DNA sequence: TACGCAAACGTTTGCGT
DNA sequence: TACGCAAACGTTTGCGT
């Protein structure tokens, strides 16, 4: 079709092309004429045969667990919107933690070839930084890693050991000593970290949390639900509960509701992500937020790195939570003796 | 590549592409040679190089307009799964409404030479109709369109129309009398259509409803929260509020709360969309579904349709909402008189 | 029997002059 | 000056025998 072209404006099909791309000198009449022609044909230059030779699809993929996730939801919007000003294509594919799955996504990638590979599991069995590293020769970055489990891969992170930390120190500073937990899965990062960060701010207060206090959730609301239940649907119960992530918050605010408890003063909740509409949950969701835009464009912009400048060394950013106060904890029984 | 795979095996090309593709029969230790150079060499056939050939990607292209959004979030999830199950590859676009940037993914689209077009992009001026004529050569499908605006695209019809008077008549028949509306965007559908059909059912019984009862939202929580404010903001207030859209409807409850109201108490609120979580929201929302998985599925079907069976023929497909009694509402001071 | 040779898909880019 | 000829990117697929 580029051949149509050049022919309708009897020009070389090299012509055609230079004046396409710009990429040297032609002549107002020349350039014209082509256009004239690009046009009335109707011309759609074909990026698969563009890349076949200059070697580089401009296509980026992104491997992740599940696009419907607020928090994810919220991660990809970012993403692409690097994509798309730097020129770069979104191939979105969701593998649910499904290793068979995964496999799939990540050779369809590596055959469709896009230029870099944007990782974002969840959890990393041996099993999946084996096939991950099976394709340490295609650009990647994982943005989900607490440290840096490989060396084959550029990483971006969260400091959720931190924002576990921060939010029982507020609790604490609060009044609160009988707190419970709802931590996200122990085989992911923002769950087992996000914990433990909340389980050291403990042990320094000396805080002990009886363990029919902590209730796993898997970041779904229902898990929420589900585990605020079990906490409050007990003898003894804390006056103020960590949340591993919002939405399991919002779980667990329904359930105090249904049970007629009320929020923050019957229980203090503290969640974490600072989701898009925290604010708007009722009471408005006082939250650990994570920088998810920056998040997001921090980790394309390493592998435009190392795309573009041809980086060869692994490399990793952090990036920080921080505290946002809105109204669902209330001051606990000990704030005034500190 | 391929050459390095044929000769390491000490075949041809030609046998390597009959193997891998299983195009043709061969012999055994012909086929597991081929497969061994396969391994080492640590082959990855190139799509780009067979889509040249073959003339096809096997890759879609969504047109959607944001996808943060709860709602659109969900749709994608259901047509990215059908693509994986199918063999396509999901490339993702986020337009919001840009013009300039809609007739840019059109185009980065073209070039890429998807196979076909899922396009979702909530308002349509003659503007964006007419570029969407432009690339009527590639497959495509609108999925949130009311009618069939154009001849040149198969279309899934959502019934908002029907959706809106379902919500009317369920509040007329609990008793509510004194209703108000917060609806969406009247330049899109799911704004537009979701009111006229609850505007129907008002006439149908006689009800009125004053202007400074109705105010537009934008889908966003925000703007369901100022909405509510300003209808509760005033000396008579209705007793029960339709809402254009969950995620809105959320914000219209957080209001509510802080201005002390009581739901459904004070006000009853019914949404629309049935968002994966509005089962938690506090309360448990009451609203009309919208079937999106079979939205989304429904819509990939046409296409490959289209695709394969080579359709020339503008299709269409209806699908249907339905009403969800959570606890948002209550009998209203009529209940009792019919 | 079971497999090869060679042209073609639509570009870009080196040298020409 | 301002532009063409022709080879190459990595496949698939028609005919061969
Ligand atoms: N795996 C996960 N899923 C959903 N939300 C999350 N927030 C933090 N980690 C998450
Ligand atoms: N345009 C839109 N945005 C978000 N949610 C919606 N639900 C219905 N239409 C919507």
């Amino acid at each position: 079709t580029i051949k149509d072209v050049a022919k309708r404006a009897n020009v070389s099909t090299t012509t055609v092309s230079h004046v396409i791309n710009k990429t040297r000198f032609v002549a107002e009449e020349t350039r014209n004429a082509v256009w004239a022609a690009i046009k009335e044909l109707h011309y759609s230059p074909s990026a698969v045969a563009r890349s076949l030779k200059v070697n580089h699809t401009k296509s980026i993929g992104l491997l992740a667990t599940s696009s419907e996730a607020a928090y994810f939801a919220e991660i990809i919007e970012a993403v692409e919107k690097n994509c798309f000003q730097k020129g770069y294509t979104l191939i979105l594919g969701n593998a649910w933690n499904n290793l068979e799955k995964q496999r799939a996504y990540l050779s369809m990638m590596a055959q469709k070839r896009v230029d870099g590979l944007l990782v974002m599991c969840s959890e990393y069995p041996e099993p999946l930084l084996a096939m991950l590293e099976e394709y340490r020769h295609i650009p990647m970055v994982v943005m989900d890693w607490g440290e840096a489990k490989a060396d084959f891969t550029d990483a971006v992170i969260d400091n959720a050991f931190e924002g576990g930390y921060m939010a029982g120190r507020y609790l604490i500073e609060r009044g609160h000593r009988e707190i419970g937990v709802i931590p996200g899965p122990l085989e992911a990062n923002t769950g087992a970290g996000r914990l433990a960060g909340f389980m050291k701010a403990m042990e320094e207060a000396m805080i002990k949390v009886p363990e029919s206090w902590i209730v796993q959730g898997d970041f779904e609301p229902e898990s929420g639900y589900r585990a605020m239940q079990q906490i409050l649907s007990q003898p003894h119960r804390p006056t103020a509960v960590f949340c591993g992530g919002d939405i399991m918050a919002m779980g667990a605010l329904c359930a105090a509701d249904e049970m007629g408890l009320r929020v923050p003063q019957d229980v203090s909740l503290i969640g974490y992500d600072n989701v898009r509409n925290a604010r708007y949950f009722t009471p408005a969701l006082t939250t650990i937020h994570q920088p998810k835009d920056s998040l997001g464009e921090t980790a394309f912009n390493m592998l435009l790195d190392r795309i573009v400048n041809k980086r060869e060394e692994p490399q990793s950013i952090e990036v920080h939570p921080r505290l946002i106060e809105r109204r669902s904890v209330a001051d606990g029984p000990f704030r005034d003796y500190r």
